[PDB]
């Protein structure tokens, strides 16, 4: 048994950041970390995703949590462990721990719509029909995202 | 009864950072905050330099100290002041404070401690002598200097 889409969550700029890349075996677990895109940020909000297209709205919302409490710190400063977890029943789980302070939430979607052969070909099209435009529109936002963090770092260091 | 010459400090790269420019109007205090080049970094050193050259090597070593104890934290986060007290005199006071912990650590210099009024002419004529191959060396440890921190952001963030 293997997953029919890619599945991801939602990162700055509307991004769709893949986690499990499609027909990949179930049960299946996969880590990485994230962190806030602004000073001060308490919350960080977990928009899981389904698809084959490079942003987040382009591809079906399978469900959102939000992650509580995280201690107001700098941009890029909090370490967000994100774990997709899938059962073998193919039941997402979606756990986002700040490693810092030890807080987590998790999401579990024990039902989502139904998922047809038709819809999955459909997007799987799509996926390659707006491939370009999709690949152009990463590209920038990705360029938004680095100059950001460019403008955010103006302090000089030292060793 | 202004600066000979510009004083400052050493930073990433070996930068001569400014904190006093050249005919500036004494008794003068000013400040700027620096932070951290690597993560987990205990320590810093001030090395306090007199000179015009891009480089602090290249320029008077006036004074040497090292202020440890910064909580281990990621990369730019520390908020270290260095403040640059001159009197009427031209005896600069220098201070390292860590913005957060409190801590400080503190020195006195000599700027009108200088090998005669020939040499600061001498000074200014070296740096007029190497202003170009300066320039050079400054704009590629500045590209260094970024790429560091564009490595160091790589971190997916969330909104």
């Amino acid at each position: 048994d293997v997953t029919p889409l890619s599945l991801g969550i939602e990162t700055l700029g509307g991004v769709f950041t893949k986690l499990i890349n499609r027909n990949t075996t179930i049960p299946t677990k996969k880590s990485q970390v994230f962190s806030t895109a602004a000073d001060g940020q308490t919350q960080v909000e977990i928009k899981v995703c389904q698809g084959e297209r490079e942003m987040a709205g382009d591809n079906k919302l399978l469900g959102q949590f939000t992650l509580i409490g995280i201690p107001p710190a700098p941009r890029g400063v909090p370490q967000i462990e994100v774990t997709f977890d899938i059962d073998a029943n193919g039941i997402v789980h979606v756990s986002a721990k700040d490693k810092g302070t030890g807080r987590e939430q998790q999401i579990v979607i024990q039902s989502s719509g139904g998922l047809s052969k038709d819809d999955i070909e459909n997007m799987v099209k799509n996926a390659e029909k707006y491939a370009e435009e999709d690949r152009r529109k990463k590209e920038r936002v990705e360029a938004v995202n680095m100059a950001e963090g460019i403008i955010h770092d103006t302090e000089t260091k030292m060793e």
